[PDB]
């Protein structure tokens, strides 16, 4: 029903995986410090009582008639939904604060890469919040309501709407298809595996980095489907294009989709051929993405693809490489990256007393 | 996640229980051979009793010929038919072609202009819709998607609209849920049971005068976009005056329990509810089907929300029409703006395995 906003790291990286995404990212309008701050422990009192599924402050109702609600109110008789709450910190907002100096190294810029096709306005920002949950609604009210405490200190840059699997409905031990039609999820980290995260995902003292211990560094891309082609290709392009098949999702030449992929048996561009570890020194990276579908655009064309978040120990050893690895990716035809942003996502809150971004302020 | 029927004298999506998603569906018809389009019909319709039993279209989704593209898009695999209903409708620009000019229903009126209309014409108006309404938005969208694939060539998409969550309901037995400005919403609703009242105010009769509408309804749909920046700033006792009920149980003002009757003349003068009420409208009465939307930013720092409205009656012109035009004073005009607009008139239920949609006009 809910899980523990309290931790060593923020829930949300490793916690399973909830049904919905709304994701934010924010501009600082502040150029004080203290402001900032204060702004960052009020966000995090709230975020305490939206994970237990109360209102933020005194509630939605039965306060003074004279004054507005302090929480829009609706959320009221929802449940917590499983929402997690995390806030990443991008590289602009260390031009700000004096905090130049305290970037991370591996908060890395990402190169422009061949075939991107990025949106101004729906890329960067200086921090985001990654709201999930199972109801659509309550990560919706989260991030209304954060932003409404933060008015006058920060605004809502660009705004992002997924989903995943129905809960509701569909077995936990059953990969969710992404909407090319394929499972999407087989070969991925996964939160129990806490060797292969302390390895490939969280900040490790010794990086670099004190304050960004317990950490991780997360790469946000938004890439368009273009559905109506992809929908025209053979079924044999289909599989071709990823080196399975798409009913069972087994890699070619085999029989289950989780039998071990032989990459010499795909197309030499294959996506799973190039996005393999094997095939880019080892490095791994933990997929954390959803679906989405915002409508269509002018042309009659269904505005649809994958809002793809991945976590890394390090931007330079995870995302940039494997992305590198992709410049002749045959799914290229089918894509379009069109919004980047790349963040800082600092430990967890560790008890009653703690706030987001305390090692760092 | 079970299914609901397809087959009946009317079509599902209705008078159902409302479903938690939403993906709504404007298309032109880009075809002029008549024939062309009742084959398309014919298509949609076996199609659609494949997806809504959670079956994939044609021949399936793999195992098929290599060298042709699958028949379903397969984003829907392995999933149940989480009631998935599919709702078609005709709009009036329909009638203009394949020489339906004199079908067109009375009852399927164009609506006027309402002060503070600002009507996108993009987003605005369509040949036919279909409604698809799912408790899994792949669901939902997998539809869509299959559908206007089938119809490549003689249909195309003018406008869609996702709903992320319903803000209407037709079962007063389970609770209310609650739209962006934060009150319940669907409290006094037409409801899937009260049968003599949808018959009253909802189903076309064979005497209103078009007879291939019998058993059909009408659709008034308005695309609503909420300031929700000026709602945020207002006291919590400005919010409820603009309704007449209280925000956190939903009671009528000076009442106790959300579905307690409530009292008009306790309620302000331009309260939202006093002004829709039957009995300052003559009776008119609606079913009320609407969902949340939220499409990103505004590009201002914002969040951009609003409410995409549906309406199913008898009449536009006894049902949408007389209770909007009520509305020129409602304290919530302030914090709405109409932007988008259609009406389509709903054709009867699919009868049995041998009909399909749009037979009795075609
Ligand atoms: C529209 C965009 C994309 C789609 C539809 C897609 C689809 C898929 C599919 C179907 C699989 C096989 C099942 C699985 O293990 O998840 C897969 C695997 C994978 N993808 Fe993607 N992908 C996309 C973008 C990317 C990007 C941008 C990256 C990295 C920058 C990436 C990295 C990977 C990795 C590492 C694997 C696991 C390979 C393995 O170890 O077998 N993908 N993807
Ligand atoms: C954003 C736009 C709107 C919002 C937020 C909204 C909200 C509400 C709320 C909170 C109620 C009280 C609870 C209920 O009984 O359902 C209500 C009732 C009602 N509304 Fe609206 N409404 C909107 C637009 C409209 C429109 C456009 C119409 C008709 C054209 C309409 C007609 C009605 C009716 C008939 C009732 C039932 C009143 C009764 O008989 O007690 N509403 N609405």
């Amino acid at each position: 029903s809910a899980v523990p906003f309290h931790g060593a790291h923020q829930a949300g990286i490793a916690t399973p995986v909830q049904d919905r995404l709304h994701f934010a990212a924010f501009d600082v309008t502040t150029e004080d410090r203290a402001a900032f701050v204060a702004l960052l422990k009020e966000w995090t009192a709230a975020a305490r009582r939206l994970t237990a599924g109360h209102a933020v402050g005194e509630g939605a109702y039965g306060g003074l008639p004279e004054a507005p609600p302090d929480d829009t109110g609706e959320a009221l008789g929802l449940k917590p939904s499983r929402l997690t709450l995390t806030i990443g910190f991008g590289p602009s907002l260390f031009t700000r604060f004096g905090l130049a100096d305290l970037r991370p190294e591996a908060l890395a810029d990402l190169p422009k890469f061949p075939g991107d096709n990025l949106d101004r306005a729906r890329s960067g920002g200086d921090l985001c919040v990654q709201a999930c949950a199972d109801d659509p609604q309550v990560a919706v009210h989260a991030i209304r309501n954060l932003a409404r405490i933060g008015f006058g200190k920060v605004v809502v840059r660009w705004s992002q709407l997924g989903f995943g699997k129905t809960s509701s409905t569909t077995p936990d031990k059953q990969t969710p298809r992404n909407l090319l039609g394929f499972k999407d999820g087989t070969r991925n980290i996964a939160g129990t595996e806490k060797d292969r995260l302390d390895r490939f995902v969280w900040a490790a003292e010794k990086d670099g980095t004190p304050w960004m211990t317990g950490g991780s560094y997360l790469v946000a891309r938004r890439i368009r489907m273009h559905i109506e082609t992809w929908d025209r290709a053979s079924l044999q392009e289909q599989e071709d294009v990823f080196g399975r098949d798409k009913g069972e999702g087994a890699p070619v030449g085999k029989a289950k989709e989780r039998d071990e992929p032989f990459l010499k048996a795909m197309k030499p561009d294959a996506h799973v051929r190039l996005a393999h570890p094997d095939s880019n020194g080892g490095a791994t990276l933990l997929r954390r993405g959803y679906s989405f579908t915002d409508g269509t655009d002018g042309l009659g064309r269904l505005d649809a693809g994958l809002f793809f978040l991945a976590y890394q120990r390090d931007i330079r050893t995870g995302f940039v490489p494997v992305q590198r690895n992709l410049a002749t990716d045959a799914l290229n035809e089918y894509i379009q990256h069109v919004g980047s942003a790349v963040f800082a996502v600092p430990p967890g809150v560790r008890d009653a007393d703690d706030w987001w971004g305390s090692t760092l302020f």
